[PDB]
């Protein structure tokens, strides 16, 4: 008898961000494109040792929520972004990749009590609709990038907890999580704070890892097979991973990845450490030479340091390269395109999956088909003239 209505939840890096760089023109995003903004990122005063950002380390703030000059004026332009779409809710998203204090403001009664009181202080002064919590990651801490301890797991659903508590009837809670297996099974009781939370929002992005050759493949590839199991991902996968754990789809938003990534494995050796000695012995071996990685490294990226390209990048650099040396494909099982770079002996070489309008679209079917709550996506800013943004919102019927 009726339609479905399905969420578009476009992330935008307006303050910068650890992998992503700079943020971007606030100004260049087509907010009727979206139901949901999540502006990114507010930081957290912290005591971790390791942090390298001077302001969070001011102990009179500790455990509160930091924003930049930028992300204050950033904000600023709200009332302005609302009236191009009054439908649309905008978030502050609070952590993102490296960013440090979670595990502490998580902690005790009272460190979760000044992090609340900062979240509402916030929500307030800059008239946020709500707040996205994007703490990667409990208790693994991204593998040593940010602190973090067991404790985090029950830490973090009490935090939620108090936090649905405290907020205001009507604001939005909201989180990131991770595509890794580990996230639903060891590092975040999904169930648990499920009943606080108005949606989740999947990280089915940055694959490109190991032996993996794909960022964000709905399936996995065949022509291009990934070789150790632990690396074997998909946004499927992941998605049936949550699903195991006791979520409902719709729930679920599917993380869409405006950006590609050149896979670490043309770069470097794949370990499968389920193999005998395995440092070793990898499984997979660099492809790329320095003709290839003197190609991106003049594009800007270096290979030793950041494998993340935008799509407006991609699109500008890669696609419209004018020395015509990317060649652009179509992987039909994993349902993403990819370019390969020729090497010097004439032999295609793997150089970075992305999103294209097809593919966000076929990501966007998959979302009408298993029944999830809608798309996020990471980020607005890489965008390119607002296509995939516009592509999602008339594949969604936004
Ligand atoms: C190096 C690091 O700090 N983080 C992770 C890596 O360890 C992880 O296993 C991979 C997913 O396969 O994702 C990177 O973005």
């Amino acid at each position: 008898a009726h339609a479905a209505s399905y969420l578009s939840v476009g992330y935008f890096n307006g303050g910068g961000d650890v992998t992503a760089g700079p943020g971007g023109d606030i100004n260049k995003l087509d907010v009727t494109q979206i139901t949901h903004l999540n502006y990114s990122f507010g930081l957290i005063y912290n005591d971790e040792k390791q942090e390298t950002n001077p302001a969070l380390k001011d102990p009179s703030r500790l455990h509160q929520i930091y924003l930049s000059p930028k992300v204050m004026a950033d904000l600023q332009l709200l009332p302005v972004l609302r009236k191009q779409n009054p439908e649309l809710k905008v978030l502050l998203s609070v952590g993102g990749w490296g960013a440090r204090g979670f595990s502490g403001a998580a902690a005790t009664a009272e460190s979760r009590a000044v992090f609340i009181r900062s979240v509402q202080q916030v929500i307030k002064q800059y008239h946020l609709d709500g707040i996205d919590l994007d703490w990667e990651y409990p208790v693994n801490g991204a593998w040593g990038l940010v602190e973090s301890q067991p404790a985090d797991r029950a830490n973090f659903t009490l935090l939620l907890a108090e936090l649905h508590k405290a907020l205001d009837k009507g604001k939005l809670l909201t989180i990131a999580v991770g595509a890794n297996v580990k996230s639903p099974q060891e590092w975040v009781d999904v169930k648990g704070i499920a009943p606080y939370l108005d949606y989740i929002n999947l990280m089915t992005y940055d694959m490109a890892y190991g032996t993996q050759y794909f960022n964000s493949n709905l399936y996995d590839s065949k022509q291009w097979p990934t070789v150790a199991a632990a690396d074997r991902y998909s946004a499927n996968f992941v998605v049936d991973n949550y699903l195991a754990a006791g979520l409902k789809p719709a729930q679920l938003n599917l993380g869409i990845g405006f950006y590609g990534r050149v896979p670490k494995r043309a770069t470097e050796p794949g370990i499968d450490w389920d193999k005998a000695d395995a440092a070793k012995n990898p499984v997979t071996q660099p492809y790329f030479t320095a003709r290839e990685t003197a190609v991106f490294k003049a594009m800007g990226l270096d290979l030793t340091k950041d494998s993340y390209f935008k799509y407006n990048d991609i699109v500008s650099k890669l696609l419209n390269d004018p020395q015509r040396r990317f060649t652009a494909h179509w992987d039909s099982d994993a349902q993403v395109p990819y370019l390969t770079m020729k090497s010097a002996e004439g032999k295609p070489l793997f150089a970075i999956s992305y999103e294209n309008p097809r593919s966000v679209a076929l990501k966007a079917d998959y979302i009408k088909s298993k029944g999830l709550g809608g798309a996020m996506f990471w980020e607005y800013g890489a965008d390119d003239n607002n296509r995939l943004a516009h592509q999602l919102a008339e594949s969604l019927g936004i």
